[PDB]
DNA sequence: CCGACTGCGCATCAGC
DNA sequence: GCTGATGCGC
DNA sequence: GTCGG
């Protein structure tokens, strides 16, 4: 877990995760990719050979000969000539935009669309939300300073209470683990008339509150229960002003709590294993409930929580703080 | 050999 | 008009 | 791609 210890395997490894999600739409090659990559970054030795590598869990015959070429050479072939082929690469590229997805990617560079310029030359080929991503290409993939987070969380908490005061409103994701920085901002929001009742409205007047205060700038997708959209701190004297940034709300049933904040943290790749196991467990966990699987494949009546969680006690591990979330 | 693989709300597309 | 499937990004 | 029925 020493990150120079074997960070060109796990590079090469997590290109080859976004070369078969982007280009081949084969995500379950890609989630092997990412679970090897994964698995061999928390390794605590440099690899020497593809057959020690082979030793760990998600690791086979093909990434063992893939990290022999690349041990042997320094590179691997078949990366070499997909950087350099540009159909591949633009495809690859063009899934940075935001709503742009393989299959739009693919269609697009089909019709001869391969660079930022070309979509901003053919907007009438984009939907909503891709317009939306292209016009915040970079502040989309810039970083949000935890300050400013704390400054997004204040007007949040400020406008929701304003709507509302029963209204529970929880900024989650990566903030909640205590990163110095954040992608996005995903805020987890609760109201008492939310479990098993219900009006179904408490979300859209959320919204409209914070378009009100010109916070939220753009909207994405929007539901009964979620929200994605674009949010942007206002600025001070002649200040720079800030980047637009990436902002979801769910709407979880007060009901359902404690699931919500444990996903919603999370880290992505922490769920996909506190949940991949789970199942060897016994159990699946999502946002709202968790469940045994009795039969061969159960649902189960979800009763309340209790107290604070132990999920993972049902699943027999130790509580690992948001802190220790990100694997 | 061959299927499972973490789990899901909303926008759009396919079709009746 | 509608239902159901798929793409997308969580 | 990897793992396991
Ligand atoms: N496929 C998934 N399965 C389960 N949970 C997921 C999945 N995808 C996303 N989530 C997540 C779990 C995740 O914690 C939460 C928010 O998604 P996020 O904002 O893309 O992820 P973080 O905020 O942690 C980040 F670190 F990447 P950031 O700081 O750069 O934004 O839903
Ligand atoms: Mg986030
Ligand atoms: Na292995
Ligand atoms: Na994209
Ligand atoms: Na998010």
């Amino acid at each position: 877990p020493q990150e120079t210890l074997n960070g060109g395997i796990t590079d090469m490894l997590t290109e080859l995760a976004n070369f078969e999600k982007n280009v081949s739409q084969a995500i379950h090659k890609y989630n092997a990719y990412r679970k090897a990559a994964s698995v061999i970054a928390k390794y605590p030795h440099k690899i020497k050979s593809g057959a020690e590598a082979k030793k760990l869990p998600g690791v086979g015959t093909k990434i063992a000969e893939k990290i022999d070429e690349f041990l042997a050479t320094g590179k691997l072939r078949k990366l070499e000539k997909i950087r350099q082929d540009d159909t591949s690469s633009s495809i690859n590229f063009l899934t940075r935009v935001s709503g742009i997805g393989p299959s739009a990617a693919r269609k697009f560079v089909d019709e001869g669309i391969k660079t930022l310029e070309d979509l901003r030359k053919n907007e009438d080929k984009l939907n909503h939300h891709q317009r939306i991503g292209l016009k915040y290409f970079g502040d989309f993939e810039k970083r949000i300073p935890r300050e400013e987070m704390l400054q997004m969380q204040d007007i949040v908490l400020n406008e929701v209470k304003k709507v509302d005061s029963e209204y529970i409103a929880t900024v989650c994701g990566s903030f909640r683990r205590g990163a110095e920085s954040s992608g996005d901002m995903d805020v987890l929001l609760t109201h008492p008339s939310f479990t098993s009742e219900s009006q179904p409205k408490l979300l859209h007047q959320v919204v409209e509150q914070l378009q009100k205060v010109h916070f939220i700038t753009d909207t994405l997708s929007k539901g009964e229960t979620k929200f994605m959209g674009v949010c942007q701190l206002p600025s001070k004297n002649d200040e720079k002003e800030y980047p637009h940034r990436r902002i979801d709300i769910r709407l979880i049933p007060k009901d359902q709590y404690y699931c919500g904040v444990l996903y919603f943290t999370g880290s992505d790749i922490f769920n996909k294993n506190m949940r991949a196991h789970a199942l060897e467990k016994g159990f699946t966990i999502n946002e709202y409930t968790i469940r045994p699987l009795g039969v061969t494949g159960v649902a189960g009546e979800p009763l309340p929580v209790d107290s604070e969680k132990d999920i993972f006690d049902y699943i027999q591990w130790k509580y690992r703080e948001p802190k220790d979330r990100s694997e």
